[PDB]
């Protein structure tokens, strides 16, 4: 209710590229409160893939994307960033940020109340 997400930087690439990823917050804002980047490829469910939190700014990331993935953020801009690089047709997904009032990041989708509406990304061979 009282924090929005709106993620952008989607589009189609080819099997090989980057993408950079943003979540941009608005509202009663925290930095150190957790904002974690999932996706939901189709026919599947949604899942972890990043994410940020704490007074210090730790990252974690999914074992799907190792070695593949920079999560930053910019606390005047209120955004969080994802960096995809070598990106495969496995990756085809929407990609959603998420947060909550806790400054740990956790897997589940189920513990984040607070959903942006997504961005495609497509990956071509």
């Amino acid at each position: 209710a009282e924090v929005q997400l709106v993620e952008s930087g989607g589009g189609l690439v080819q099997t090989g590229d980057s993408l950079r990823l943003s979540c941009a917050a608005s509202g009663r804002t925290y930095t150190p409160y957790a904002m974690a980047w999932f996706r939901q490829a189709p026919g599947k469910e949604r899942e972890f893939v990043a994410g940020i939190g704490g007074i210090d700014g730790t990252a974690a990331y999914a074992d799907s994307v190792r070695g593949r993935a920079t999560i930053s953020r910019d606390s005047a801009k209120k955004t969080v960033y994802l960096q995809m690089n070598s990106l495969k047709p496995e990756d085809t997904a929407v990609y959603s940020c998420a947060t909550r009032a806790s400054m740990q990041v956790l897997t589940s989708p189920r513990v984040y109340p607070i959903w942006g509406r997504g961005t495609q990304v497509t990956v071509s061979s």
